[PDB]
């Protein structure tokens, strides 16, 4: 193993690493999302810049675990990137319902770790996802949950307004 | 009673307590109606916005007549303070109604203390009311009426989008 | 229940509700020691100004745990506030016994609460306990208790000019 | 009479006349107050200061009430200002028990004014008479009234002392 390595265990290093990769797919699929709305027949540009900050987002949060597991000691490894799983992604209601399903699945994953690190009494991990995970994603979720209910009420009365309204007064000024 | 103590009767310092208690009261009200639509299934930003910072104000007018019972030489007395009367509040439109029927109560409060200090010959009362909450109050109401009206036009042709573009584009841009 | 909401159970839903009402009553009685160091024949300023802020911070303990209640998914309700325990809150002395023993239930509150959370399993709660109300309080706690040293040597010595010289150098020049 | 006068009564006339009497004659207490701290058996820099401005304040006081006659179109008269009451203040016991009472008196009369006023239906003297005295009248008596109750509570302990640390710590640093 390496001469820094105390307290880190295998169990978490390997989660550690399976973590890296779901926050590189998650990267990877608002990539994909960000660049279908900027397609000329979308044309959402609030939407799409919308869903590019979050691909670089979790691109950052990938790269804080890999140099978490460099300074606890442990071995970074790498596996394939699914592809996303849409190539088209519908309407922003589509859209924000798919991206909240994906955050809320990063972040069972989080906790999963943490219940991890508790068993395996490792409070630096515990601190660490603590500090910059967990909040970062209770907040985001709400946002999320923000949008998709006013998405909802616009498109209720009037879809094609209902879209251009939200993209235009909510994430093209807030 | 005490050494400062003049001109100030029992039945005003009376009404200046149970006021303390009435404006505390609406704060806690507008305290729950400001975080109900900061609720996820909401969301709407500009009205937790306006009802709280309505809180706040209700809470410094609370302080104000506290300090003034002290200057007159009054004895302040703290009573239960009843919970809001809704756990949910609705809608914008709903909301709005509310707040203006306790608005009206308070300036009814405002304006029977404002009949004792005159029947009781306190000068001082009926400027330092005068002064601080008559004309807040008077501009108050008409800023709610204005709200109503104007939501009352929106929420008639599409309630939903009407909801959104009030809060969008008064209560976040005014 | 709502869609954002996750891991988060309802024992600590209903527990983050009834702290918030211990914190809006913790604020209310300081609202009244404050007003009290005020009267005319206490004229302690420094004091009112103490326990004044302590009131703000209070009801801004409580706003922050409102706050979260809503990021959880949780939904928030508002109880009665009971009137402060007194009405007369005797010398400096006797006020800071009062105040830490309040200090004392409100962390003796949080410190159930996180445990709620860590039996629960839920980190964030955890978290959000720890970064913002557990070290407020270990430090109030302990500024609270070197007043009641520094009071009860002053107090001992000579009554009157001890309250009106920790009044003088300590609250109104620390 | 004048041209300009206008539902100004001979009654409001004469007794803005001995109100600035009153306020004259309070100004020349003032000055027999303040300079007395001065006397070098006596030596209180902080009771003299205190007592000069307030001496100067009625001053004012005074002159305004002229200044308001002669805009109404009433006739100022001025009569012999009576020497103080003492020659000798005592300590700043006895000091400020003497000038709570003179700003009572003076307060009495300014309300007695106000009365006049009313009945006269005199709204312009009732305004004038809210807007400049009795508010900063209030604010006075109170201020005096909490000097009283720590001074009491110093001189209480020990005299000499006392007087010397409220002239040092509230009235050189207040």
């Amino acid at each position: 193993s390496s001469q820094i390595r105390q307290n880190y265990s295998t169990e978490v290093e390997a989660a550690v690493n399976r973590l890296v990769n779901l926050y590189l797919r998650a990267s990877y699929t608002y990539l994909s999302l960000g660049f279908y709305f900027d397609r000329d027949d979308v044309a959402l540009e609030g939407v799409c810049h919308f869903f590019r900050e979050l691909a670089e987002e979790k691109r950052e949060g990938a790269e804080r675990l890999l140099k978490m597991q460099n300074q606890r000691g442990g071995r970074a490894l790498f596996q394939d990137l699914q592809k996303p799983s849409q190539d088209e992604w519908g309407t922003t209601l589509d859209a924000m319902k798919a991206a909240i399903v994906l955050e809320k699945s990063l972040n069972q994953a989080l906790l999963d770790l943490h219940a991890l690190g508790s068993a395996q009494a490792d409070p630096h991990l515990c601190d660490f996802l603590e500090s910059h995970f967990l909040d970062e994603e209770v907040k985001l979720i709400k946002k999320m949950g923000d949008h998709l209910t006013n998405i909802q009420r616009l498109v209720g009365s009037q879809a094609g307004l209902g879209e251009y309204l939200f993209e235009r007064l909510t994430l093209k000024h807030d």
